[PDB]
């Protein structure tokens, strides 16, 4: 049996995957890119704002200063916290809390894997802290998203191997993350944009410790 799962934020705990997409369509359209859609914020999700940053500047090949990268993470970073203070308990997503609860009860560890330095006070807003036995520090890793070390660092914070780990994802660099960690992946969203080779399901009400363990057994 798996001893811990390890958790991404946005997207999989709450829809605040949608908050960061819209910040950041709204950041590239006032330095004059477009091309930020829903099909292109696929490659953003799971990966650092920095590195979300210099993809939007990719897109439109665009070169700034160092001082103004800087303004424009910091920009996108003010709107997304201020969108973000009125999150409440009733935005944990379908299942989430339930699952939480299955796993502390069956003394499965439960620790954060996310990217988002916006992490513990998202935990707060939504009463969520007291459930988990860590949360990785996005800022301590050497290498962010799709690079393993925050699922690895979860998985240490709380004493178990990532072999012995399961972890949930919303995103392709974030499975990819899990897949070079060791641990188990169990996707949400639609297998269009994260993949038929590792099991995926449609909404997090799916997220159950029931079937946790069928795909555990499963391999
Ligand atoms: O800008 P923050 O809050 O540090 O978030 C970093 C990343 O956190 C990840 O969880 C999100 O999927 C990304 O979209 C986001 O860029
Ligand atoms: F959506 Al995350 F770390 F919370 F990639
Ligand atoms: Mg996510
Ligand atoms: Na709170
Ligand atoms: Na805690």
């Amino acid at each position: 049996m798996f001893k811990a799962v390890l958790f991404d934020l946005d997207g999989v705990i709450t829809d605040t995957a949608e908050y960061h997409f819209r910040a950041w369509k709204a950041l590239a359209e006032e330095i004059g890119i477009n091309g930020v859609d829903r099909q292109f914020n696929e490659q953003l999700k799971g990966v650092s704002a920095e590195d979300s940053l210099q993809k939007i500047l990719d897109l439109a090949d665009k070169k700034v200063s160092a001082e103004e990268f800087k303004e424009l993470a910091k920009r996108k970073n003010d709107n997304y916290v201020k969108m973000i203070q009125d999150v409440s308990p009733a935005d944990v997503y379908p299942g989430i809390l339930q699952l939480l609860k299955d796993l502390r009860s069956n003394k499965i560890k439960i620790a954060l894997a996310s990217a988002s330095k916006n992490g513990p006070f998202l935990l707060e807003r939504m009463n969520l802290t007291g459930y988990f036995d860590a949360i990785a520090d996005p800022a301590e890793v050497a290498a962010s998203k799709p690079a393993p070390d925050i699922f690895i660092a979860a998985a240490h914070a709380v004493g178990v191997a990532p072999s012995e780990s399961i972890g949930l994802e919303d995103s392709q660099a974030g499975i990819q993350a899990i897949k070079d960690s060791g641990a188990l992946p169990i996707g949400v969203g639609r297998p269009e944009d994260l993949g038929d080779d590792i099991v995926i399901v449609p909404d997090t009400s799916h997220y159950t410790l029931e079937f946790l363990k069928e795909v555990w057994l499963q391999k």
